[PDB]
C-alpha cells in the first residue's frame, strides 16, 4: 500500500538500516541527490520536483524515521542520531562517490549533523525553510504583533504529559490545515484532497507521536550541534526560504553564514514556509540550476 | 446553582452593567475593595482572602464577562471594553469614594484601563502576575533550553480557526491541569476537587470561547494601552510575584515602574505564578496590610 501516489516511473520500497525499515521513493539515473522532507508531511512534498531532478540525478525521497510509511527509530529523535539513519540510507546507493542533499524544514536537523561528520559525502547542500538548531531559536518570540508566532509550536509540541497528542489525536485533520495554511503565503495550493492525504498519514498514532518527538529532542540536537558547529561546513550550499506570510525571510540565510564557508541564499516573494507547493516553480528551478552546476 | 461554595457571610448575586448580568461574591462592611480574577479560574480564587478582607472592608469578587456565572461581553473583549463593566460595577456599590482593586493573571488586562482613566475613584492598586498588555510581551520567547516555555499559550489562545477550544473541548481538565500545574511551585495546593471545580465552569462552551476571546483582544489591547500610558499612575501601588518556578519575578515590579509613580513589589521565593493559591498566608498578610495602610473599618 502507498500513502500517497508514486511519480511515473519511480519505485517506492524500504531499506533496513540499523533494525530500522526506512520506506523511499527513487527514480532516474546518474549521481545521487537525497531530497528530505519536515513536519506535516511525507516524501510527498518532493513530488512535483522528482520527476525534473531525475532527468539528471537518481533521486531518493525517504520517509523520516517514525513519519510516512518508515519505522520509528530504535536510538532516539536528536539530530545526530536520526542523520545516522539519512547517512547510511544514502550511502548505500552511492557508496563509492558523494551525493547531493536538499532538506526542508526539520529534514535540515535530521542532517545537519551526518554533513558536517561526513562532508567529503556531501557534494552540494540546499536547506530551505528552518533553523539548525542552535541558541538562536531561543530568541524566537512566543507572540507577535500581528497575533500567533511562527514558532510557538516548539513548546506545545515539547510540552510533557503527551499534551499535544492528547488534545490533537481525533483532530489530525483540523490541526493540519490550521498549522498548514497559517504557514503560508499561497494558501490556495493546499486544496481538501491534499490536505486529506498528508494528514490520513501523520494520524497513524506512532506517526503523531514520532512528530512531536522531533521537538522533544530539540534541545539535546542543539546541545550536539553547538559542538559539531565547530566547524564549517565546506561544500557549495544554497539556502531558500519565503518572504511571505509564514516564512523564514533573511533569517535562513544569516544563520547559514555562521555554518558555511559557501553560500547563497534566496528568499521567494509571496511564498511562506511550504515553497515546493507554494512556488514550485521557482523553487524547482532554483535546486535544479544549483544542483546542475555539478556533475549530473 | 453556585460553581463554587461562597464563604459564610457572602452572598451570591448579580448586577446588570450595560446590558450584561455580571455575577460576583460580596461580603464584608467598610470601604470597598475589588479583587478580580484571571485565566482558568473565577471569583473563588480569591475565597481565602475575602473573609479575612471582609475585617475591614467591603469585599467584591465578580467574575470576568463570559467567565464563572457571568454573561458575554456585548462589546467585545479587549482591556478597554472589559474594564467599562468592572468600573461601573465597582461604582455601583462605591458611588462617593474612591476603592481599591487587586487584580491577578488577565484581571490586570481587564483592569488597567479603567485604573489609568478614572485615577480618581481608585485609591490604592494591587497588581500581581501578569504583564499589562505592553510590547514587552512580544519579547518573551517561544522556546526554552530547558523545553516548554510559560508563554507559548499567548499564540495558542489567540490563533483563528477557534484553534485552542477545538483542540481543548472534551479535554478541558486534561488542559487545565496542564496550564495551571507547569505555571506553578507548588502544585500540591490543586487539589482533585479543586481542578474538577474549575475545569467545569471553564469547560461550559461560552466560557472556553471567552476564555480564548481575551487572547485575540490582546493586540488590540497593547494598542489600546500604548495611547493610555501616556498617563502615568499616580495611586498608591503594589505589585506582587512570583520568584519560584512559573513566577514572573523581578518582571512584574519592573514593568509597573514604567507606569506607576508610586509602587512597591515583592517577589515571593518558593511560589509561582497562582499566588492566591500557592502561598495564601503571605500574599494575603501582604495585600491585607498594603491596603490597610489606607482608610479601612
Ligand atoms: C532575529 C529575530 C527573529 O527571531 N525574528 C523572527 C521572528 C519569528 Cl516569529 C520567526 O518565526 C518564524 C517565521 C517563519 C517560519 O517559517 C518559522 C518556522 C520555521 C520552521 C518551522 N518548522 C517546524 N517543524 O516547526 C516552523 C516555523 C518561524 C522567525 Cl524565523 C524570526
Ligand atoms: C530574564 C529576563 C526576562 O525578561 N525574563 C522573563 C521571561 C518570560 Cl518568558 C516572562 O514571561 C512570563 C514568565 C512567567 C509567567 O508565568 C508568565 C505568564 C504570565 C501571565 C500568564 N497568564 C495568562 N492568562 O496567560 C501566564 C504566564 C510570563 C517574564 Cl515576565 C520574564
Amino acid at each position: 500500500a502507498e500513502e500517497f501516489p508514486v511519480p511515473n516511473g519511480f519505485e517506492s520500497a524500504y531499506r533496513e538500516v540499523d533494525g530500522v525499515k526506512l520506506h523511499y521513493v527513487k527514480g532516474g539515473q546518474g549521481p545521487l541527490v537525497m531530497l528530505v522532507h519536515g513536519f506535516g508531511q511525507t516524501w510527498y512534498e518532493w513530488h512535483q520536483l522528482m520527476p525534473e531532478l531525475a532527468k539528471r540525478f537518481t533521486v531518493i525521497a525517504p520517509d523520516l524515521p517514525g513519519l510516512g510509511q518508515s519505522e520509528p527509530p530504535k536510538t532516539g529523535y536528536s539530530g545526530e542520531q536520526v542523520a545516522v539513519y539519512l547517512h547510511k540510507l544514502a550511502r548505500q546507493f552511492s557508496p563509492d562517490r558523494p551525493f547531493d542533499l536538499v532538506a526542508h524544514d526539520i529534514g535540515i536537523w535530521n542532517t545537519y549533523p551526518m554533513v558536517v561528520k561526513n562532508q567529503a559525502d556531501i557534494a552540494r547542500l540546499v536547506y530551505m525553510e528552518a533553523p539548525i538548531p542552535d541558541a538562536r531559536i531561543y530568541r524566537f518570540p512566543a507572540f507577535t504583533a500581528q497575533g500567533e508566532s511562527l514558532v510557538w509550536h516548539f513548546s506545545f509540541f515539547a510540552a510533557d504529559d503527551r499534551l499535544a497528542e492528547t488534545l490533537i489525536a481525533g483532530k489530525e485533520r483540523f490541526f493540519l490545515e490550521h498549522f498548514i495554511k497559517s504557514h503560508a503565503s499561497n494558501t490556495e495550493v493546499f486544496s481538501e484532497r491534499l490536505l486529506d492525504l498528508y494528514a490520513r498519514s501523520y494520524a497513524k498514532p506512532h506517526s503523531l507521536n514520532a512528530s512531536f518527538e522531533y521537538y522533544r529532542a530539540l534541545n539535546e540536537s542543539v546541545r550536539q550541534n553547538a559542538e559539531l558547529a565547530k566547524t564549517r561546513l565546506q561544500m557549495p550550499t544554497m539556502t531558500l526560504a519565503g518572504g511571505g506570510h509564514g516564512g523564514m525571510g533573511t533569517f535562513q540565510l544569516e544563520q547559514m553564514k555562521a555554518y558555511a564557508e559557501d553560500v547563497e541564499g534566496h528568499v521567494l516573494p509571496g511564498c511562506g514556509h511550504w515553497l515546493p507547493e507554494e512556488c514550485a516553480a521557482p523553487m524547482n528551478r532554483l535546486v535544479i540550476d544549483f544542483l546542475s552546476r555539478g556533475r549530473h
